[PDB]
Parts: C-alpha cells; sequence; structure tokens
C-alpha cells in the first residue's frame, strides 16, 4: 500500500509495532498551517485539538484517521511508533506536542493530567524508583481510576548522554505465561487499587471477543490478603522475567502510540552519567471513532 | 471407572450426553431411607430437599455429588440422562419427584416456579403453541428473570399413544454457526425481555474463560427496532436448521439435567392420538458447592 | 416519482394526508410470503413484527421504509392513509393485522395494549361515552404513560349500516387558534395526568427546530385549580370549533398512520341504527429508525 | 351587605357557621347554562369541574368566590350550609352533585373518593358502627393519606322516616379542652395512622399563625403503647362529651361545608324505623386559590 503523505514500515523490533512516518513536505505544510495556533491555545481551547487533528488527516487525503484506528483497534498489532522528517530535536519541542496531539485527537481524546494540570506533561529526567540501574517494570496506565484508558503516547524530546533506557514493550499475546495466569482463580477477582477515591476492578478482563486484556501495575494494586498478595508478587516475576517483551529505542522526535487493553510498557535501566538529559511528553486518553 | 451405587455410559444421541443409572439396590435402599417424608413433607419443609439429596449421595459412597457437579460444570459435557433401575412407571411419580428432588439439591437449589406454586411443576399434554405438528424451538430458560438459571431438569412422568416427541438438544460447541452470531456487533448488546418487571441482557455472553455462553428464548426477547427484529429472526432459523441437534427420547421414570448456559432445549412434533396423554415434572435453579 | 409496489397520491381532505396502495401483485406476493406466520405466531414472536415489515419492505424494492419515515417525520406531513389492492373486507382481518403490523414495525415499534394483552387492539360497536350522537373530542394519545406515544394507527376491519363517524383529524398548523394557546403563561407548565401511577407533563412542548407540539386529552388531564380547569376548557372549546379539521372516511380494509406529536385525532358522530357494526384495529408506538 | 345572586345569614346553632342561599333566580339560569354537561361529563372531565363553578360565580357578579374562601379560611367561622331555592328534593339529585361541584371547584379541587371510584360518592342508608342507637364520633377526615384534606363537603341528597340523625359539628376554639390537651407532652408526637402504607403525623399541629389545628380520628390512629393508648382514650372521652357541640339538621337539598383543620365533624344517633332512608354525598378536597 502506498499512502498519501507518508510511509508505513514494520520495527526491528516486531511486525506488531509499525513505523509511520510523515513526509518532509507533510510536515512542512502541516506546521504552516497550524502557526497560528501555540501550544497554549491549544491548553486553553480543547476544539483546537481536534482541529489541528482534521488539517493533518487533510494533508494525508483523509487516509490517516482510518490508518490510525484500524492499526491501534487491531489484537494483531495495536501499537505505532511515529515521527515526521524534519522534527528531530529538542528545540521543536512546540512543533513535536503540536505533532502528537493531533495524531491522538484523531483516534480519542487525551485526559486531563493531574502531574501538569494539562491534557499532556512534559518530565525531565537528570542524575528509590528513580534508580538508573533499575528497570521500570512493564504495566498499564489508568488503573487506580474508574474510566478506562485506552491508549498512551509516550513522545522522546530530547536525550543527551543517554546508554540504555529504551522503553520495554509486551503484548499479551507474546506473553508465554499468559493462560497459566488468565485462568487463574484469581485473575477475574476485583481488586482494591488506589493511587498514593479507591476504585475496584480485576487485574484481567476480555474484550467483546472474548480474548484476555489486563489493567494491572505493581505500584497501586492493593492486595487485601496473603493469597492475593502472594499470587500478585509471582504474577510480577512472571511478566518482568518474559522472552516476549520488546526493546525500542526512541529517537529524539518520535513517539510511541500503544493499546493500553493488550499491550503493558515499562523501561529499561540506564547509565548513570552527570550530563544526562531525556525529557518526554504523555498523553494518555479513550478511543473515539464514528 | 467403576461407580459405587450407579453405572455410567455415554447416550446414543452424544458422548457430551452421559446416561446415570442407579442400581436397584440403590434404589429400594433410597426409597426405604425417605419413606417418611411424603412429596407434601419436601414441599413444606426446603431442608428436606437436602436431606433426601445427603441420603442418596450417602448410598453412593460420596462419590455421586462430585461426579454429578464435575459432569455438569465441564464444558466438553453438561448434561445427563438419569434414572433408578425400577422407577419406571407412572405409579411411582412420588418416588420420581423424590429421586430428581435429591439429585437436584446435591448440585444447587431448585427455585420457586409459578405455574405449580412450588419447587417443582407437573404437566400433563392431551390431545396455537400447543400444536402436536409443531416444534418447540430450542431456548434457554429462566431469560425474563434477573437471576440466571444454571439448571434444567426434564423428567417423563408418564407417556401413552405417543409417537415422537423427543426433547431437543443443541450444545453451542456443537452448532455450526456460532461463531457468526456471536461476533455480530448485536451479539452482546443488552436487549429486553419480558414474560406476557422486564430485564435486560444480552443474547450472547461469556464464561469466565471467555467461552460463548448464550441466554435467548423467542417468545420473550422483546426488540425494541427493525435492526434487532430482523437480526433476531436470522438468528432463530440458524438455531432450528442446525446439523448439531439431538434428538432424545426420554423413557418414562427417566429425567434430563442439563447446564442452561451452553445447553439450549427444545422439544420435537408428535402425532395426535385421541389417547394420548404425556406427563412432565420440571426443576430449575442455580449452582451451589462447597 | 413512480414507486416500486405502491402508489402514492394526496387525499380528497388535505395535502398533508398521503394515500398510499400497495398493488394487487405486492399484495399477493406478501400474503403467499407470510402465510407462515398465524396471527398468534406475531403475538407470541415479536422478531416476527419485524420480519414482516422486512418482507413487504423487500418487495417495493427498499423504497417503502424511508417513504414511511420521511411521511411521518415531515411537519408538513406526517400522516398516511394506506391499504392494499384486494384486501377490503372483514373476512380478511387476519391479513388486514398482518399488513398493518409490517407498516408500523418498519418505522418502530408496537406498544403493549392494556385493552387486549397484545400489541394491537381490535373493538366492536354495536348499537355517556359511547353515545352514537357525540363526537370524540381530538386528543393525543399516551397522554398518562411515561414515555412518548410518536404514532396513532387506526385501521377499519368492518363497518355495516353506518351514516358518518369519520376519523377527525387536526394538525397543529392549520389550527389557527395555535400561537393564542402555545403563548399563555399555562401553555408549557407541567400538568397532572392520570387514567381511571400519576405522570407529569405540559400541554405543550416543543420539537427539536422549536416548533410547537402537543400531548393533550380532556378525560386524562388533571388541573390543579380553577386557574388551571378554566383555561383547559376554554381550549378544549378552541380546538373542538376550529376550522382546519379533517374528516376523514376510512373505508374497510384501509389505516390513518398519523404523527401523534404534531396531529390531533377523533372521531365525528354517526346514525344509530339496529344492525350498525363498525370494527377497528388501533395500534400505537415510538419511532426507530437506523 | 347585600350580595348579587345569593344571600347570607348565621345559623341558629352558631355564628361561626353561616347559612348561604343561592336566589331562585340564580338557581334556574345555573341549571339551565350547565344543562350541556350531565353529572356523567363532569365524572369524565375534571376541568368542567371547574368550567361549572365559573359559571355559578359569574351568575354572582364574581363575589361568590372571594366570600367562599374569606368564610372558610376565617378562623373564626370557617363553616357553610350552603342551598339553593328550587333544589329540595331527591328527584333533583343530578342538580344537586352539579351545585355542590360548582361551590367546592371555586375554592380548590375535591379529590378521588375509593368508596365510589369518582371525585364524589353517594350513600343510602336504610334500618356495630352502623347502629342507629350510636353517635359517629367527632373526627377530622384524610387522617391516613400523606396529603392534607382542607375541607369537608356533605350534601343531604334524601331523607324519609328520620328522627334524629342531625350532623355534628365541634369548633376547636369552642372546645373547652383543647388547652389541656394541645400543651400535653403527646399532643405533637408523630403517631401512626392506618386505614384497614401507612402515615405518620400527630394528633395536634398548628397553622401559620400558631393556633392550634387537629388531625384525628378514633378508628385510624394506632397507638404504639400503654402509654399513647390511654392519653387517646381520654381525649376521646374529651371531644365526646364537649359542652361546645353544635347539632344541625341538614334539610334535603343542603350541605355543609367545612375547614377540616378546625372543624371536627360526627353525626348524631337516630331511630330505627322500617322505612328509613338517608341518603348522604360527600366530596373531600384541598385550598387553591390564586
Ligand atoms: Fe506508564
Ligand atoms: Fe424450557
Ligand atoms: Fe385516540
Ligand atoms: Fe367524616
Amino acid at each position: 500500500q502506498d499512502y498519501s503523505g507518508f510511509t508505513l514500515t514494520p520495527s526491528a523490533q516486531s511486525p506488531r509495532l509499525l513505523e509511520l512516518t510523515f513526509t518532509e513536505q507533510t510536515t512542512k505544510q502541516f506546521l504552516e498551517q497550524v502557526a497560528e495556533w501555540p501550544v497554549q491555545a491549544l491548553e486553553y481551547k480543547s476544539f483546537l485539538r481536534f482541529r489541528v487533528g482534521k488539517i493533518l488527516d487533510d494533508l494525508c487525503a483523509n487516509q490517516l484517521q482510518p490508518l490510525l484506528l484500524k492499526t491501534l483497534l487491531n489484537r494483531a498489532e495495536g501499537a505505532l511508533l511515529i515521527n515526521a522528517v524534519g522534527i528531530d530535536d529538542v528545540a521543536q519541542a512546540d512543533e513535536m506536542v503540536k505533532l502528537a496531539t493531533a495524531v491522538a485527537h484523531l483516534i480519542g481524546r487525551s485526559n486531563f493530567d493531574a502531574m501538569s494540570g494539562q491534557y499532556y506533561a512534559r518530565f525531565v529526567v537528570k542524575n528509590y524508583l528513580r534508580q538508573p540501574h533499575r528497570v521500570m517494570e512493564l504495566h498499564n496506565d489508568g488503573t487506580y481510576v474508574e474510566e478506562i484508558t485506552d491508549y498512551v503516547l509516550m513522545m522522546k524530546i530530547d536525550e543527551q548522554n543517554m546508554q540504555g533506557g529504551n522503553s520495554l514493550l509486551l503484548h499479551l499475546d507474546d506473553w508465554e505465561h499468559l493462560d497459566h495466569y488468565f485462568r487463574h482463580p484469581l485473575a477475574r477477582r476485583p481488586m482494591r487499587f488506589a493511587a498514593p477515591k479507591d476504585v475496584f476492578h480485576p487485574v484481567f478482563d476480555v474484550d467483546q471477543q472474548g480474548r484476555p486484556v489486563m489493567r494491572y501495575i505493581d505500584q497501586f494494586v492493593q492486595p487485601k490478603d496473603f493469597e492475593e498478595g502472594v499470587w500478585l508478587s509471582e504474577l510480577s516475576d512472571a511478566i518482568e522475567t518474559s522472552k516476549g517483551i520488546l526493546s525500542v529505542p526512541v529517537p529524539v522526535g518520535k513517539f510511541l502510540l500503544i493499546n493500553n487493553l493488550f499491550w503493558l510498557h515499562g523501561r529499561d535501566r540506564f547509565t548513570p552519567h552527570p550530563d544526562l538529559r531525556r525529557e518526554l511528553m504523555r498523553q494518555r486518553g479513550y478511543f473515539a471513532y464514528a
């Protein structure tokens, strides 16, 4: 398939993860057509988040939106690494926020983020949970609020003096222990989840066709007793040692966009360096389509 | 396996349907040990329904109850035809009610039946829905009340001048159109069900492992529009013409006991005869096990 | 416009009331294709009401359903007189119920009727509210239940020795006093309505575009005081003396199908005759369309 | 004061009870102007109850309605005996229902009556609670339903071979034991009232100015214990032996209309006679005024 305005190819890590790259021409026209709205105008007026999405999609002859949706909702796939030729440097952070906003608002809506007070959040890492030699464990987002998070978007804004730190991904259908954990008696028992109002939901559920989906994070699940706590500790080990995990470099200017129901994500350890600098932007939300 | 007090063999119709026959000795001892409780005492005091179950199970060295449960809950099976050597005539109707009560109360509890005002009901057929030349369509029981019916028990009390009229059975896993109907967009949409307070639930759902189960009856489903109504009418035809349907003679003194979640049941047409007489007893309820 | 399977022409009474007549060929094929479902099967299985609708629509090359909907929802129209060549005698009552059922279930669903215990009701008139010399006052149906009745269907099944008795119709946009009553302070005040649980709603409301619609009947409105009661009594007189009222003979085998939000209906007086016989069928329900 | 269409004079029993008599001319014009509505039309269409009220009031140059309201709401009065010259015989029962309906619907609305299924009820007495030698104890109406009854209307339709049976009345401000019972600790304690859903309210309350009002009947009050029951039994005796009670003959064609908050009513004993005949009509409701 030859698409209008972008190309599409499988990643080096997995055929489940597709790489979508906007052509230089699409990128220039996009930036020109959204220059009248600074990032602040997107912050203030949520309708402009959808408008910039429409602008990008029209520049791709209305082929982008159905491709995004089909890829993210397809159980066999459900993940994209996305970039635009010519947006690849920390000095273009505003342009990166604009691009990611447009893509996200073609498939749904980005929820309010408590860490920033906006629909997206940016974080800066320089040199117990912020240990460089520790892996951030695989998890799903949104486990401690009532409404389901359908997607997670993570964009690399900057990277300096950085060895390691790849994003880690696990698709449930590549996880060799899924069948063992999904069939356990505890799998579909509602458990308490709390951040530091509590919600109750199981670790596993099923999609419309009956296939397993997952809502799990070690930090926010609150086992009520020994039985639950021992089972969860083993679950954790069975995720973290999986042979199906992907290790994905996210270069500056690219972002991962993944279906949060059947992908888990995390982050690899990295080398400490006095002049290390890593900057990320995230957006999480719900799918909505006509 | 040689069981104590009963034998067990697959039916002529399907390996999914097992035939359990209590030996003559078990039958005589059972009747002796429950003779102090007439059927009326079972009607009045629901604990005696469980007591007579315990009596039958003890006579089978406590092998009956786990066999019943495992067979009814096993997706590959989930149906029994049950009888007792020496109970085979309409004059022993009381003994038949006692036997069926004991078996049912080993796996759960029989619900109140509006047609009789008791935990079981008996009906007598002699010569538009009571047409002999019409098939009673395949359906699940309990579709129009809030709590799920897990089992259906149908016992033949009497049969005279009767050609045809077999019980019809369809296990979902023998139904060739299951995949087509379970994946349709309407399959898991809650629909209104009413008898002649309304409840809302879908036609299809899933068991704990994600496999399809069904709660359907043509008469009590109330489609809200053309879309729903046309789809249900086709569903009906796809059930009634299935090649997977079993045709099971139920002789006097035997009863079918089936898992109402993944078996549908109905009844075949029969020949009119001036001196026809058919008498049935039913019991429906929920599973409960330690 | 030449339609496939039916013709369509304005009535002698008003361009707002269109007459739709199924051709003889459509009628014969329709009756052949629904002969396997007697009226009782429609009573028992509500999905078959939609199926017979689909059968009629397919015979009209799928032109009937969009024509019905557009006519009934069009403010300038909203009423049909409908018949089928060859169905015109009391001996074909079953065929008349089948036809009217098919048409109704193409535009929505007919609600349960307390007078019959079915989705339609038939009534037989032979020789204070059943006085022949009295007009049945113009009204809307469904005024004393919570959910809105969108349509009313009234079919003449039989008529013998009958002088007068036409159906009376008033479209709000032909009512010369609408503006006076819709602007009164009482027009949009919720009032109590009860049949002989009470509901509360105003006599007037507005459609989506802001135009007046009405939910009124003299018998079931319960004014709470002198002010309300005097105003309603004048409203009544202003309806009953309107110059915009239509007088429509409904011959045997025809039925009126009207939008109950902006049409009121009633019935004219008639001559007593020892051997008078009039038989009607009604169906009332809600619109539903994809 | 000379009123238009009626005269007004204090009763022989008490200055608190005024007698209002419609003149012969007002009566004839009233009957002429309401002849198009039989009593059945009033039953069917509650707005006509208010319309006939308007007709009577207009014939009294709009002086009747404010006189009715002021008299019934005035604490010093609150009771009327009402009649119309020329309506005085059982053969004019329909005219009596029309008159009483008009008066009542000028001051409020008559509630549904369970004994008749209509807004008024008629009863016929001929020769333990229906003993002739027993007094019907003084009480307030409406004590066992949630909403307050503000007025009681009792009209004599017929009387034959009748000695005694006067209506008994007690205004709270003529009751010598009021102060003793109103100040008791139990006076304002909510008690259970039930007819043969229960409501809870005290025996005494206060009007807007802080003056005592009463909601009491011996038959429907349900004391919860010895304390309540003994106090109520003494209350009863203190009402029934009061020196303030009025004894009012109600002749055929007249009706009492009383404020049910500060008047109690009952009925005196009477002589048995083989050919006794007494016929009453009642209406009870709430006040409503602009
Ligand atoms: Fe995360
Ligand atoms: Fe059944
Ligand atoms: Fe009507
Ligand atoms: Fe009373």
